[PDB]
């Protein structure tokens, strides 16, 4: 039932998923002046050399690129994390225009889009078990601004015409997610949740300070995706972002001064 529209969007989700009003919901606004530099935080370790992408999929909340998570091939460690987190998939959230689309905001600034690389804690064995734990998932969030093209995104862009409508997938092997990362691994971190149903409070968020630049042509191709299935009335897949939620009793920590 849930989506991003007037009658099924974020303001409705709490009816099916009451944790939507919980104590550690995501996304949030990152107030840069309030976030505290924490010298005890470690550099983030992103080890994607052996990543094995499998498929690209439209699921009617985004498109995702899925990875083989049956071994420690593409793992996130260090930073605020204890233990090892396997990359399952990445996906994006984006807007109808360049002034909105991100889920996290920075001093209330919205970016054109936000990339999420979703990882789960190997100590829970599978992602379904991991979502039931407060330290089950680590999501690496990366902001997208519009300017110069991101060459490492183009392979993704070019297959989106083949997964237009909900239910469509394609082979998407040999994709290297290192090509989506900014130079700096400077980050903010806080305890939060999935930003889609089931909104489980299972995520350590790691949001990079440095955005990547993508071209207008690249983001335009995101906006040609459809929320609907083939044969149903066409609804452009745009504005698939949850707004910032109350910070409540949480501290956002910065890895950098
Ligand atoms: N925007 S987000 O918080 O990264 C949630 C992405 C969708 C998920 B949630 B957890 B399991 B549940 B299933 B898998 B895992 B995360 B990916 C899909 B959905
Ligand atoms: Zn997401």
């Amino acid at each position: 039932h849930w989506g991003y529209g007037k009658h099924n969007g974020p303001e409705h989700w709490h009816k099916d998923f009451p944790i939507a009003k919980g104590e550690r919901q995501s996304p949030v606004d990152i107030d840069t002046h309030t976030a505290k530099y924490d010298p005890s935080l470690k550099p983030l370790s992103v080890s994607y050399d052996q990543a094995t992408s499998l498929r690209i999929l439209n699921n009617g909340h985004s498109f995702q690129v899925v990875f083989d998570d049956s071994q420690d091939k593409a793992v996130l460690k260090g930073g605020p994390l204890d233990g090892t987190y396997r990359l399952l998939q990445f996906h994006f959230h984006w807007g109808s225009l360049d002034g909105q689309g991100s889920e996290h905001t920075v001093d209330k600034k919205k970016y054109a889009a936000e990339l999420h690389l979703v990882h789960w804690n190997t100590k829970y064995g599978d992602v379904g078990k991991a979502v039931q734990q407060p330290d089950g998932l680590a999501v690496l969030g990366i902001f997208l601004k519009v300017g110069s093209a991101k060459p490492g995104l183009q392979k993704v862009v070019d297959v989106l015409d083949s997964i237009k409508t909900e239910g469509k997938s394609a082979d998407f092997t040999n994709f290297d997610p290192r090509g989506l990362l900014p130079e700096s691994l400077d980050y903010w971190t806080y305890p939060g949740s999935l930003t889609t149903p089931p909104l489980a409070e299972c995520v350590t968020w790691i949001v990079l300070k440095e955005p990547i630049s993508v071209s207008s042509e690249q983001v335009l191709k995101f906006r040609k995706l459809n929320f609907n299935g083939e044969g149903e009335p066409e609804e452009l897949m745009v504005d698939n972002w949850r707004p910032a939620q109350p910070l409540k009793n949480r501290q956002i920590k910065a890895s950098f001064k």
